[PDB]
């Protein structure tokens, strides 16, 4: 029901979440330590667990209500832990092989995003990876309208309940997105040696930074 609704609301769900899982699996060992930042109900963590049965997952979010859904999802998983913390709070020490996030960091002020990327690099092993599945802003107001039309086209084609899309729109009024190339450059500024946009469907993109490679 919830997982079904996320697919209705998010264009190219399988491509974007799948790209995050694939780039992690090609970058870290089977026994990787992975932090999911803003894990919510643990959808990205769940996608990673499907590919990496031996990975240790730490799911972090500020919302206990969202993390209760993650606890239920991972009830029988002995290699999953949960941490309640804001992105702006001290990160867990790690070190981590991967830090991943989906549709969470766009909630922060731009300065706090730039600082967060730097703080993430500090808890990554050398050669570690940061991956973000993100809601991104178009580089112009005219393109932003086209991004919006493409998002709405997916939502309508997916037979999304009108009430859930209306609720989606209200949530998006408080979002602080920026264009994908600005954020990717912030990874370079944070001291990641490589940063790339792996996959994109207009408003939604999967990008990554590597801590040494
Ligand atoms: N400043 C902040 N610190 C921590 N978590 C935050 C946050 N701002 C938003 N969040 C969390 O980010 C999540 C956004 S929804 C995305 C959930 C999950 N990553 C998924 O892919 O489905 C929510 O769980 C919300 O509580």
């Amino acid at each position: 029901t919830y997982d079904a609704l996320r697919r209705q609301l998010i264009p190219s769900f399988d491509l974007l979440y799948g790209s995050a899982v694939s780039v992690v699996a090609m970058s870290v060992p089977a026994t990787a330590r992975i932090l999911d930042l803003g894990a919510g109900t643990g959808l990205l963590g769940a996608a990673l667990r499907e590919r990496l049965p031996d990975a240790e997952l730490l799911l972090q979010d500020r919302s206990q209500a969202m993390l209760e859904q993650a606890r239920q999802r991972f009830a029988d998983d002995d290699q999953v832990a949960i941490r309640v913390a804001d992105h702006l709070d001290e990160l867990p020490a790690g070190p981590f092989d991967a830090v991943v996030s989906a549709l969470s960091i766009h909630n922060l002020e731009h300065q706090d995003k730039q600082d967060l990327f730097t703080r993430i690099r500090k808890i990554l092993r050398p050669g570690g990876i940061f991956v973000n599945v993100e809601q991104v802003l178009a580089p112009t107001s005219e393109l932003e309208k086209m991004y919006d039309r493409q998002h709405e086209a997916h939502v309508l084609a997916s037979d999304t309940p009108a009430e859930e899309w209306a609720a989606g729109r209200e949530r998006m009024k408080h979002d602080i997105p920026i264009d994908v190339e600005t954020q990717i450059q912030w990874l370079r500024d944070a001291g990641f040696t490589t940063a790339d946009c792996l996959a994109k469907d207009w408003r939604f993109a999967t990008y990554a930074g590597w801590n040494g490679s």
